[PDB]
């Protein structure tokens, strides 16, 4: 069910990421560096456990989770959130909750590219990843 998402992906297009980061309260210097980085995202499974790594010259993260089971997460911008990831309409939907706030990170495959849509407040960011061989 998750298998077309698996692999190594590189950022090749980003729209409105500054808006998204600013909405989350990320400081200007961090937004500035992040606007020029191109992360690599690695998605792997082992049975029911998925591991999602995000690597760059600036920040690295890693999360492991089962679909549909809440997990604690500390995000790249240091929010301590309650997270759940599920498949919805063939999209991989990651919901983060903290302080009564929410943000969604939705991943969808379109023509072999991985489209990540990030929503917080009114900010909507679209980031496109292409698969590494
Ligand atoms: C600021 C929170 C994390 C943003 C992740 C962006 C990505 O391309 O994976």
């Amino acid at each position: 069910m998750v298998d077309a998402f698996l692999g190594t992906w590189k950022l090749v297009d980003s729209k409105n990421f500054d808006d998204y980061m600013k909405s989350l309260g990320v400081g200007f210097a961090t937004r500035q560096v992040a606007s020029m980085t191109k992360p690599t995202t690695i998605i792997e499974k082992n049975g029911d456990i998925l591991t999602l790594k995000t690597h760059s010259t600036f920040k690295n993260t890693e999360i492991s989770f089962k679909l549909g089971v809440e997990f604690d997460e500390t995000t790249a911008d240091d929010r301590k959130v309650k997270s759940i990831v599920t498949l919805d309409g063939g999209k991989l939907v990651h919901l983060q909750k903290w302080d009564g706030q929410e943000t969604t990170l939705v991943r969808e495959l379109i023509d072999g590219k991985l489209i990540l849509t990030l929503t917080h407040g009114t900010a909507v960011c679209t980031r496109t990843y292409e698969k590494e061989a």
